[PDB]
């Protein structure tokens, strides 16, 4: 799928440069307890331990700490691919 | 990717998904329900002090004759209100009269809903009842309400996928399955899952060759 595709791309990209300040309505990438990094939003800054994100292609929420968060580059936004799941 | 985490786990449902509970909060868990079932034999709903709509929270009486905290589903009528046990995972239709309020003392608030929703990672979950139904059975068997090793594999568009590890060593729960031929292997494209997916597979060719299950015609 597009989103099989785009996530392969990303993850090289951020294996290759890894990784940002946390605001409400700000995408990024969060890394999922699996290890792994996935496109976010964050919806809620409770403290920088608790930032609120949205996982934006699969609809799952989720507090973490903002060291697990990087900047979404822009060959990863969503203008290349929509958020595939509703926030 | 290996980060073990001890689950209670409560229900398998008829879709090969299972609900879990974190072991570390189990006593807390203990003491509210203790808390509450007192409270409940001391201040019994009268009816019909609560009004049943769909999102809203309660306690519910179960068929073992005690009190859990659940959220109301579909409304059919005061006869047949459909609820989910928000700590166990199981579903129930029950009358207006086997629900309650969820006083604010007993809250998710106080205390967070106690059951996770997870899938098995690498697996396909049979398309045929019959099929599905012999695969549920086996988990039920043998994992619901024992202790497991919970592996957070991926994010998927519904909940998690996941590893399950037997008490005392005994393996990987969902590579059993497929070992018996009762569910067959999703293969996964992901780099890191390469070695773990020819694990599956290899087992997958175990049951065909042995016939077993799905693979016996």
């Amino acid at each position: 799928t597009q989103f099989q595709k785009l996530m392969e791309n990303m993850r090289n990209d951020i294996a290759s440069h890894p990784p940002y300040a946390p605001r409400r309505g700000e995408f990024c990438i969060a890394k999922f307890v699996d290890g792994e990094w996935y496109r976010a939003r964050v919806e809620k800054v409770e403290s920088p331990a608790k930032i609120h994100v949205f996982y934006i292609d699969y609809g799952n929420r989720e507090v973490l700490p903002s060291t697990r968060l990087g900047t979404l580059s822009p060959a990863f936004s969503t203008r290349v691919l929509p958020a595939q799941a509703t926030e």
